C-alpha cells in the first residue's frame, strides 16, 4: 500500500485535547434568532451556499450570512465546532452567531463583516512590501489554526478577506476545514484546483496542515509573477502537468516512490519527462519589482511535491523576506 505520514508539527495537537473539542458529531446546536438578521443584498453563490450581507437590526451592525443549501449536518456541524474553536485567533473570520433561515428552514451561519477590497483590483496595486504584509497576516492564521489542530484545506485568493484602508485580513470560508489527526486518510476532493497540493492530485490522502502551505505558495508566485492563477490546469490531471512543467517530473518521480504511490495509469502518458524550471524565466518587466531573491528562495520552499519537506507556518514566519514586516510591526 501508500507509505503513511504524519504532520512534522501539531501532530498529536487534538489528542491531548478533550474529545468534545475535535468530535463535532457531539456538538448541540445553539440557535440565536433569526430576526435579528436582515437581508440587505446578495454577494455570491456557491454549490453549497447563498451569502448575503444583512444588518444585525439589534444593534445596526453589518453582516455576512451564509445561508447554508443542503449539505450533511455532520459537516454543517464541523464548520460551527471549528469556527467556535478558532474565535478569537489571528485574523480569522469571526463566528457572530447561527440562525434558522425560515425561507429555506436551513442553518444561516452569520459572520463579521470586513469592508473587502476586489482582488481583482488589489492584486494590481499591490507593491512588494503589500505582499510580504499580508502574506505575513495569512501565516499568522494558518499557523494559529494549524496550531489548534485544522487545517483550512482551502486557502485561495478568494478566501481571504482584505481592507486595505485598514491593513487588516481576515481567512474566511471553513467549510472545508477538517481536524488532524495522526494517521487519518482525508478526502482529496478539497481546495480548488489552480491551489491543489500535488498530494491531492496523486490521491495521498494521509495528508496534512502542509497541504494549506502548498495553496499558499500558489497564491505567492501569482501575486509575485502577476500570472492569476499560476498552475493553470484544465483538470486535476492537467494540474499536475502543469506543476510538473516547472517542478520537474525527477522529483515529482522520487516523491511518489518514497511514499509507494498508485499512480492513476492516465499519468503516465501525460506527464512525460520535464527539467525542474528556474524562476528567474517568470520574471519580466513587468512583474520584476515584485520578485527578489528572498522571495524566490521562499517560494521555492513553499512549493514541493513532498508534504513533509515544505515550510510551516511558523518556518515560513521566519523567512527574510518578511524581515522589514517583522520590525515594522515591532515599532
Ligand atoms: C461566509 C461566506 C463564505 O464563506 N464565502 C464567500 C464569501 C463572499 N463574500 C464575502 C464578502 C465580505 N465582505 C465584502 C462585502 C464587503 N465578507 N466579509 C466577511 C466575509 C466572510 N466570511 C465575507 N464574505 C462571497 F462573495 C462568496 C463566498 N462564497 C464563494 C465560494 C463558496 C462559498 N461557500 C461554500 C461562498
Amino acid at each position: 500500500g501508500p507509505v503513511p505520514s504524519r504532520a512534522r508539527v501539531y501532530t498529536d495537537v487534538n489528542t491531548h485535547r478533550p474529545r468534545e473539542y475535535w468530535d463535532y458529531e457531539s456538538h448541540v446546536v445553539e440557535w440565536g434568532n433569526q430576526d435579528d438578521y436582515q437581508l440587505v443584498r446578495k454577494l455570491g453563490r456557491g454549490k453549497y451556499s447563498e451569502v448575503f450581507e444583512a444588518i444585525n437590526i439589534t444593534n445596526n451592525e453589518k453582516v455576512v450570512v451564509k445561508i447554508l443549501k443542503p449539505v450533511k449536518k455532520k459537516k454543517i456541524k464541523r464548520e460551527i465546532k471549528i469556527l467556535e474553536n478558532l474565535r478569537g485567533g489571528p485574523n480569522i473570520i469571526t463566528l457572530a452567531d447561527i440562525v434558522k433561515d425560515p425561507v429555506s428552514r436551513t442553518p444561516a451561519l452569520v459572520f463579521e463583516h470586513v469592508n473587502n477590497t476586489d482582488f481583482k483590483q488589489l492584486y494590481q496595486t499591490l507593491t512588494d512590501y503589500d505582499i510580504r504584509f499580508y502574506m505575513y497576516e495569512i501565516l499568522k492564521a494558518l499557523d494559529y489554526c494549524h496550531s489548534m489542530g485544522i487545517m483550512h484545506r482551502d486557502v485561495k485568493p478568494h478566501n481571504v478577506m482584505i481592507d486595505h484602508e485598514h491593513r487588516k485580513l481576515r481567512l474566511i470560508d471553513w467549510g472545508l476545514a477538517e481536524f488532524y489527526h495522526p494517521g487519518q486518510e482525508y478526502n482529496v476532493r478539497v481546495a480548488s484546483r489552480y491551489f491543489k497540493g500535488p498530494e491531492l492530485l496523486v490521491d495521498y490522502q494521509m495528508y496534512d496542515y502542509s497541504l494549506d502551505m502548498w495553496s499558499l505558495g500558489c497564491m505567492l508566485a501569482s501575486m509575485i509573477f502577476r500570472k492569476e492563477p499560476f498552475f493553470h490546469g484544465h483538470d486535476n490531471y492537467d494540474q499536475l502537468v502543469r506543476i510538473a512543467k516547472v517542478l520537474g517530473t525527477e522529483d515529482l518521480y522520487d516523491y511518489i516512490d518514497k511514499y509507494n504511490i498508485e499512480l492513476d495509469p492516465r499519468f503516465n502518458d501525460i506527464l512525460g519527462r520535464h527539467s525542474r524550471k528556474r524562476w528567474e524565466r517568470f520574471v519580466h518587466s513587468e512583474n520584476q519589482h515584485l520578485v527578489s531573491p528572498e522571495a524566490l528562495d521562499f517560494l521555492d520552499k513553499l512549493l514541493r511535491y513532498d508534504h513533509q519537506s515544505r515550510l510551516t507556518a511558523r518556518e515560513a514566519m521566519e523567512h527574510p523576506y518578511f524581515y522589514t514586516v517583522v520590525k515594522d510591526q515591532a515599532r
